[PDB]
């Protein structure tokens, strides 16, 4: 009720504001290639105007859900991000070449399909996974509606190079999702995780192999447990940090399976692990911005980073603030397709501080305790998006951050990220969901955890036909 007339019409200017990021023929973005996905339109103040491959993967996941879920009218942007990738993968840049494997990790390259050369945060080894992830689920459908040529010479052998990627390079280190921390980050070695799982079962699907997928993805799995405190999830080792940042959040909904219960191995959103993350994540943030001052902590707040952010002072992110919302929405997804929900004493605090009455428990649908637990849970994750609304534009805007005091706009607008964010909360909160990528097999913690590696091959798909 309190926000829906405003969402769903959102939800619109959020497609078309994505394909305006998007050249060629987007809009706001003249200079832009052929499926290359522009982070923001801004050119200074700051300069958003590249392509990151992180930023790229997590819209077109976005675009290619929307795009099986019955919009096909996405079958060209999509495509032409599937050619631009082609050429981009075999840009040579500062991380290394495509017959190196190294430099798949590059994060960001130019509009015009050339090398950043300049100093970067570089590598970051999330994109490659985060590409594959994209499009597999592309993949999918083109079997599933035959269309196996396109299917197995085009995007198999793209998806190829990226598993090849993950599974050599994961144990190595990188920078953050955030682009500053040089270590591990949880984020990335979560959405690895799932690429090398639903890449093999995708590899199965072309008549093929994906070897090392296998071998790697439990090994990942066994390195992903640790990340875990007892407390909360940790953003990153090697840092002096608390460990409290949307990293995780997001870390939990883009591995978000539906076929899947709340498996604390897999940090799924309804597991105890990342519900005890988003009572510890989000309350880092209560304080620290005025914006939220007077907000108890059953109602949400604007949420940020992470607390220890400097940049533009810190404030909070609507990306993040969607993230908070949208692992709910799983949540409340989860709880929906199993008939139960589990309050752990490890959970307690987060049920606790919406639901006065909450208590260790197994309370399924039918229950009085579900029902009333349910709505408190409903209404706090409805409570984010209406402090997204309240800052967003007037013709639906939305920016990277907005202030720590008073919520205006800050740092680059039109982030193509922030729409993404906004149409899968929105997807979510109506029940709406991504094809599972395979969580029920991929669950297993392994006996001991291997620093290891195993190699793919490594080859450049040159854009040769349309079939
Ligand atoms: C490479 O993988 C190994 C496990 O395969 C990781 O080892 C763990 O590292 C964390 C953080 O230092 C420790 O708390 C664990 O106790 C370690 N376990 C073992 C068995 O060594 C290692 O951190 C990984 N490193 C990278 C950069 O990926
Ligand atoms: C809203 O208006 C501003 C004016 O600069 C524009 O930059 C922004 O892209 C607009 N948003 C739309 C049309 O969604
Ligand atoms: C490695 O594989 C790629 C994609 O299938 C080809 O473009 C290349 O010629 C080599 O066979
Ligand atoms: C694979 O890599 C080669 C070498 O960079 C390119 O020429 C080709 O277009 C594809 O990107």
């Amino acid at each position: 009720a309190t926000l829906d007339s405003w969402l769903s019409n959102e939800a619109t200017v959020a497609r078309t504001a994505i394909l305006n990021n998007i050249g060629a023929d987007g809009a706001w973005v003249s200079g832009a290639d052929s499926g290359i996905v522009v982070a923001s339109p801004s050119t200074d103040n700051p300069d958003y105007f590249y392509t990151w491959t992180r930023d790229s993967g997590l819209v077109l996941k976005t675009l290619v859900d929307l795009f099986r879920n019955g919009d096909t009218s996405l079958l060209s942007t999509i495509e032409n991000y599937i050619s631009a990738q082609a050429i981009v993968q075999g840009i040579s840049n500062p991380s290394g070449d495509l017959s190196s494997g190294a430099g798949l990790g590059e994060p960001k390259f130019n509009v015009d399909e050339t090398a950043y050369t300049g100093s970067w945060g570089r590598p970051q080894r999330d994109g490659p996974a985060l590409r594959a992830t994209a499009m597999i689920g592309f993949g999918q459908w083109l079997l599933d509606n035959g269309y196996t040529s396109t299917a197995t010479d085009i995007v198999w052998p793209l998806v190829r190079n990226d598993l090849s990627y993950v599974a050599q390079y994961w144990n190595q280190t990188g920078y953050d999702l955030w682009e500053e921390v040089n270590g591990s980050s949880f984020f990335t070695i979560a959405v690895q995780h799932r690429a090398l799982v639903e890449g093999s079962a995708f590899a199965t699907a072309v008549g093929s192999s994906c070897s090392w997928c296998d071998s790697q993805a439990p090994e990942i799995l066994c390195y992903l447990q640790s990340f875990w405190t007892g407390s909360f999830i940790l953003a990153n080792f090697d840092s002096s940090r608390s460990g409290k940042d949307a990293n995780t959040l997001l870390g939990s909904i883009h591995t978000f399976d539906p076929e899947a219960a709340c498996d604390d191995s897999t940090f799924q959103p309804c597991s105890p692990r990342a519900l005890a993350n988003h009572k510890e994540v989000v309350d880092s943030f209560r304080s620290i911005y005025t914006l939220n001052d007077g907000l108890s902590d059953s109602e949400a707040v604007a949420v940020g980073r992470y607390p220890e952010d400097t940049y533009y002072n810190g404030n909070p992110w609507f990306l993040c603030t969607l993230a908070a919302a949208e692992q709910l929405y799983d949540a409340l997804y989860q709880w929906d397709k199993q008939g139960s929900l589990e309050v752990t004493d490890v959970s307690l605090d987060f049920f606790k501080a919406l639901y006065s009455d909450a208590a260790t428990g197994t309370y399924s649908s039918s229950s009085s305790t579900y029902s009333s637990i349910v709505d408190a849970v409903k209404t706090f994750a409805d409570g984010f998006v209406s402090i997204v609304e309240t800052h967003a534009a007037s013709n639906g805007s939305m920016s990277e951050q907005y202030d720590k005091s008073d919520g205006e706009q800050l740092s680059a607008r039109d982030l193509t990220w922030s729409y993404a964010a906004l149409l899968t909360a929105n997807n979510r909160r109506n029940s709406v969901v991504p094809a599972s990528w395979g969580e029920t097999s991929a669950s297993s913690v392994p006996g001991t955890c291997a620093a290891t590696s195993a190699i793919g091959t490594y080859s450049s798909v040159t854009v040769t036909s349309w079939p």
